[PDB]
């Protein structure tokens, strides 16, 4: 009534291990989580190591702080404020480079 | 392998489910779920899939994506930095009150 | 009652895994660590899904879709990219290469 570890005849498991603390479910093929309120995470660190993609379908996503990218897609329009500051490379606007490097 | 099952039905309708035939692990018919950790949490699947009708939220000091980031509408509300180079078409890049592409 | 209906697990580390049927809460709480693994995909259905990660939350993927908006504190854009429609700037300067482009 104190443990947990579930081997499933598809060699997924659940596990949780006191030692280190460490809740694993691995060999699994899909998960669904359906609620009507609201789903939480409270951690330091969130890792997601998805080699498809990462979809947020949802009306808005909201960054507190920092928000870093390798690239970016604006597909329909946005707002800046605050010092925007753009270097290694062009800036173009309806094909004009504002300033040639 | 092992022969183990997980099939809990919960008195107020949830359900809480492995199906090994097709590798299905269900979480149906709940109202809140949370997790709280003092480590970390980690997900590691080719697809994940957010469906939030309201909204999501990340509240951390970083959102780090390693490769493309795509949106729909973007607000920054407090400054930053792009490096390479940014193509901006099919409408009007304003700044402080002028269109840029026609200063 | 006697069947699989219940979910309480306390380990001897203080973690509780539960379900609480009264709120219909799923909660984990007291681990150090926590993992899942998939071959396919994993989906979240809920109107409100928040993340309070006091260090950083990592989407390590070729590509982060949101379908809306998207609001952020600050920026950082790495690489580079594309905008379209139209992007309206205020609140501070927009420089690039080191001039800045309109000043108010």
């Amino acid at each position: 009534s104190d443990a947990l570890h579930i081997r499933f005849p598809d060699g997924a498991v659940i596990e949780y291990e006191p030692e280190t603390s460490a809740l694993t479910v691995s060999g699994i093929k899909t998960a669904s989580v359906t609620a009507s309120g609201s789903v939480t995470a409270t951690v330091p660190v969130v890792m997601v190591k998805a080699s498809t993609r990462v979809t947020l379908d949802t009306p808005e996503v909201v960054c507190t702080n920092r928000l870093i990218t390798g690239t970016l897609e604006v597909q329909k329009g946005g707002t800046m404020r605050g010092n925007i500051e753009h270097t290694g490379g062009e800036l173009s606007s309806n094909g004009k480079v504002l300033h040639t490097l």
